[PDB]
């Protein structure tokens, strides 16, 4: 149960909302419309709930990832910029917020991998995977490592076995065929064979986890490593001068990091959607409104040209940007669920030499489709647990009856 | 158990059995060929039992919907028809009794939702949903109300989610497909928010049942109600002065209820299926057949053209035809079951408040699948049971086993 | 792992393995590398267990239908053979040698059912299964029998019910199409009328299993057998006259057994690839290389052109192929699995009377149905075990923690 004749926006803590609020203080001065900007605790697991029954915030603020969910389920509204508007943003990120084939969010912020050296340790740092174990012997004899990154979650691993050509699903048609998977193909199983590679000739270490690869690189211990904009805080601390550039290629081809996008969604059950509208497209992304809002707690790449064009003077955020317009757009669909589980099952047991890359990547399809049977089970035991207490209570109980 | 040179026929207690006989003794009288009609206790739970085994009556008289069922596990025998029999019933009737694209059945009568109204509190029925708001304000002044009907079965709230592009399954070259469902479109959407508007605005009760409706009716509590033919007895006995006509329209299309069809069946394991034939089109389906029949008990509206044009003098039958054509036919299909469950939910949601419109349709997919999924699981332990019995029991035993 | 330069292989131990060591003795005086065969225990279970890990043999032999398995989690090489070298091969094994359009093996050997008569019962054996049912009233004169077969497995009853038109799974562009299934079809239907009506007319007997079956053959009981290569040297023993020729016509169409080949695969762990290619294609898939194994035990017919004309003035073998080559490959596929389990049951069923042929037939669509529903459970909680096996070699626990 929402109010009306205003609008209130729900986004997360660690984000720039005091500036977004700000935002908001100029849309009251030329409308005359309040607007109030809430960060509530765990808004990402609450919205679902209370949208349901038609409440919530106008306007939410999350990750792109998590709007698919909220599509699916009817919480987010339709939006409708027009062609102009459009040509505003990168297209590449309109992709990312699409559900059905409608579009349901606007893209504000664009998040991916990058590969982070020591200039100190690494002047100019490879431009290919190739020469990396080159790299790491006449590095070995300064008490040094080439690259340490986390191993243990697909997502850092992916950027390598994506290169090729591996996919995580095929979109086209503006839709994910879920019988297209990626995972097992000619390119997916080089990446993944050239990681295998990197371990067995001990250039890596196959238990390196994020602790233990942040800790490593902070520690001036080793030249590279593969980290999100989320890291960059920490390196700041630690005093070590460093560089964001473009990921390795791999084959002559990009690595493929996985793109999130930080979208604003109109709740479905909002009486304010064409006053949602204004906010988003006329005060919030716009030069003016972004900037508000990267004062307050950095942004990092943005949807909109014009803006990303004046951050991206920041070699850093350049080098997000490039890495991210290279790599895959982070699939909305609830499929992905299987698929981390099938991937970090496969990379696992890859790198440990528990099973060969080919009947590793072999198993993931009959992994992920177990996956979807427990999800499918878990589905239909919550809808049959629903049903008695919708029948037994709502209807007929002890003391009246059907 | 069955013969060669005889036959047998089970038709439900309820119907006009006697009158059935009357046609099976006119039979006899032409041919030299004994009919015995047969009544028992359960015939529809009866017949998959006794047909699977070879055995059971040699045409079964039951409703459409579940002939797909029996067509199914092959009990039902295909009919053969001539075109110039075709065209003795209603075009749309024949689409009832299709199963695998042949044809495995012969429709008798007709069934369909219709608008009652109470010829007393209101002479001039509205012909559109749009006008009830308005009219209940009206009645409300007289202490009564202007629509009254069961709200708790998806079966008669449908009939108004149905009207602007909702649909259950697409039906297109005789084949339902089951990829293609229509209950979270925009025609659905729109039908089901002017059927929570109604009740939001005090104008209808979200918890009226099939009983509450009934009985306010009949005591001329309320101006209209929305009910079948089978109601109409006890409309009778209540002494009101009642009429039945076309449902309302919604945005300018019409209501579309769905259509139930009395069907004969013959007997896949019946030896006398030439003679079914001969009795089922040559004497019972003409104006003299049904009409021995119609006498002990009322048929409401049949398939047959020539006598339904008969019967139409009556406003009641002509009204629950009309609404019958403008309806879409009851899918005889096993994902049916799954559907109601789902629907069911869905409108008892977004009656009560606690799912919006656009939350409670979506959410139809999910408990589709689930209603899907443990129904599988149903058939997987039966198979499994009846599986170890007969490879554990049934042969292999410590008696002349293994 | 199996080392390089050195060649090992996997053979069942009923096969001539030491015929096999002969080829591989002149492979080693030819090009100078040893080849070591091996014949463990239960290997086909083994295989997988170690050609994961990728340790095992550098070829494996065993019967097509286990291939598809070891392809699926990528086991098995792709094999090279040029355009000249398939035309060597009948052009039908090689269907059986495919997963995923790729081939994946060498076919060997081929073993299909075939009809064996007594000569001295029967000299002239009926060309079609209609005049079977006239043959057995004149043998029960002389207190014999026209055939007796097992019936308990629906491998030896397929046959009569595929010749009409009754099918696994439609094989088409060399994929096998899991929605198109054959067994619910009017070919599949008027086979098993026709074995249901033997029974039925006591010409066979419903409890015939495999070990009546073979018995009463031996004794000189019965006239005819249906019985594949593997039973011929206990007919010998018995000092039976006996001839193997081609299966009975069903509808003026052949009966239509499955085919077993045995088959050479390349491990894809296997560091001799072109040495397993260099040793298959040039030393063993010839004249003198199946020769030397066929001398240690009968291969049965054979994939090679050349060979298999030689072997063919063997009445037996030439019958062998000549079946083989009028019926159907089994389905290298997954779901096998379920189609056994459905069919065994539907024929049990029909057999008994327990239901009719129409019943059964549609029961076994719901029955595979209820198997595959039950494996990927089976499926499911095994990758569950393994996820929580998995994640204490991860994880925490009073040795160490996360
Ligand atoms: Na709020
Ligand atoms: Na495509
Ligand atoms: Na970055
Ligand atoms: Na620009
Ligand atoms: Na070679
Ligand atoms: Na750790
Ligand atoms: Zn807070
Ligand atoms: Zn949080
Ligand atoms: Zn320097
Ligand atoms: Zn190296
Ligand atoms: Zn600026
Ligand atoms: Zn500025
Ligand atoms: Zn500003
Ligand atoms: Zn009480
Ligand atoms: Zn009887
Ligand atoms: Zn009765
Ligand atoms: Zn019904
Ligand atoms: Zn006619
Ligand atoms: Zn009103
Ligand atoms: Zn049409
Ligand atoms: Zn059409
Ligand atoms: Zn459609
Ligand atoms: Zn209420
Ligand atoms: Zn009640
Ligand atoms: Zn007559
Ligand atoms: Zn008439
Ligand atoms: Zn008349
Ligand atoms: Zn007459
Ligand atoms: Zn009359
Ligand atoms: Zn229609
Ligand atoms: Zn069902
Ligand atoms: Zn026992
Ligand atoms: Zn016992
Ligand atoms: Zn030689
Ligand atoms: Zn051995
Ligand atoms: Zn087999
Ligand atoms: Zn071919
Ligand atoms: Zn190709
Ligand atoms: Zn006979
Ligand atoms: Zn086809
Ligand atoms: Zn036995
Ligand atoms: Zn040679
Ligand atoms: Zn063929
Ligand atoms: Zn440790």
């Amino acid at each position: 149960k929402i109010e009306e004749g205003k609008l209130v926006i729900w986004i997360n803590g660690d984000k720039g909302y005091n500036g977004l609020a700000e935002v908001g203080k100029k849309f009251e001065k030329d409308t005359g419309i309040k607007v109030t900007v809430e960060h509530p605790d765990k808004l990402e697991e609450k919205f679902p709930q209370v949208a349901a029954t038609g409440d919530g915030p106008d306007i939410i603020f999350w990750a792109h990832d998590r709007f698919g969910g909220y599509a699916q389920s009817g919480l987010l509204a339709e939006i409708t910029p027009d062609k102009a508007f459009q040509d505003k943003l990168y297209p590449f990120t309109w992709d990312a917020v699409r559900y059905n084939g409608k579009l349901i969010a606007y893209p504000i912020a664009v998040e991916a991998l990058s590969l982070i050296y020591n200039k100190d340790l690494l002047p100019n740092p490879p431009k290919t995977w190739e020469e990396i174990p080159a790299l790491d012997k006449e590095l070995k004899a300064k008490g040094k490592s080439a690259l340490m990154f986390n191993l243990q979650e697909p997502y850092f691993t992916w950027p390598l076995i994506a290169a090729d050509g591996g996919y995580a699903f095929k979109y086209e048609n503006g839709k994910y065929d879920i019988k297209d998977v990626g995972v097992d193909n000619a390119g997916a199983k080089a990446g993944l064979t050239f990681l295998v590679d990197l371990i067995k000739n001990k250039h890596m270490n196959a238990d390196t986890d994020y602790s233990i690869a942040e800790a490593a690189f902070n520690k001036g211990e080793t030249a590279m490593t593969i980290n999100g904009p989320w890291a960059w805080s920490n390196i700041d601390t630690s005093k070590v001068n460093y560089g964001v550039t473009v990921l390795p290629t791999f084959k002559g081809q990009p690595s493929k990091p996985f793109v999130g996008v930080l979208s604003a969604g109109i709740n479905a059950a909002s009486p304010n959607k064409e006053l949602a509208k204004e906010f988003l497209e006329n005060y919030l992304l716009t030069d003016e409104g972004l900037e508000a809002v990267n004062k307050d707690k950095p942004l990092g790449a943005v949807a909109l040209k014009s803006y990303e064009e004046e951050l991206a003077k920041d070699p850093r955020i350049a080098a997000t940007m490039e890495n991210a317009q290279k790599g895959e757009i982070m699939p909305n669909i609830p499929q992905m669920s299987a698929f981390w589980y099938a991937v970090r099952t496969a990379v696992i047991n890859a790198a440990s030499g528990r099973q060969t890359v080919d009947a590793a990547l072999a198993a993931a399809q009959t992994n992920a489709a177990a996956m979807a049977t427990l999800e499918k089970l878990m589905k239909a035991f919550e809808s049959l647990k629903s049903f008695q207490q919708q029948q037994q209570q709502q209807h007929q109980h002890q003391h009246q009856q059907q």
